């Protein structure tokens, strides 16, 4: 049966903070173990004796950042035997989220989308020669859709986004969208 893993205080997060990887298997375990891809024996590990075992990660670089399974191994299993892994845990360490792109959807009212790959975030749309967000808008999926109204359509366009509580983690803006 396999483990869960998740993280605290987020899974995107600025460079310097602390996090938390938490493990819990759905059964009382002996050792904990946090494995990256392409390394067969485990990052870290905890030998507790209990559902839970807690990875304290300490002023997060990216090098804490990538691709985490959890695994958890019960003493009286034979040798090399783990458990099956918990589904993935990604975490995100970065001064600078990925650019998100910003496009003009099908369809007087336009409709345009901005797009990251990051889910519940807090997207705003700019209209270049205006200085303050034209729109904004905070979306489960990744994307936010934003519509222009008639003769406010025409105009230089770009958006970013950024996470949704402080401290902020920032995205670049987006190439401009002409329309």
């Amino acid at each position: 049966p396999k483990p869960w893993l998740g993280a605290q205080p987020a899974t995107v997060v600025t460079p310097g903070v602390n996090v938390t990887l938490r493990c819990r298997a759905p059964q009382p375990a002996w050792r904990f173990g946090l494995f990256k891809p392409g390394e067969i024996a485990p990052l870290l590990f905890r030998d507790v004796s209990s559902e839970l075992a807690e990875f304290f990660l300490e002023e997060v670089t990216p090098a804490q950042g990538g691709i985490y399974r959890c695994c958890y191994r019960r003493p009286d299993w034979g040798p090399g035997v783990w458990s099956q892994p918990s589904d993935v845990l990604e975490l995100l360490v970065t001064e600078e989220l990925p650019r998100p792109s910003l496009v003009a959807l099908p369809g007087a009212n336009v409709s345009l989308r901005c797009a990251g790959r990051l889910r519940n975030m807090s997207f705003v749309l700019y209209r270049e020669g205006v200085a303050a967000p034209l729109q904004y808008r905070h979306s489960a999926q990744p994307w936010a859709d934003f519509t222009l109204l008639g003769a406010r359509a025409p105009g230089t366009y770009s958006c970013y986004y950024h996470t949704p509580s402080a401290p902020y983690v920032l995205s670049q803006r987006s190439e401009v969208l002409v329309i």
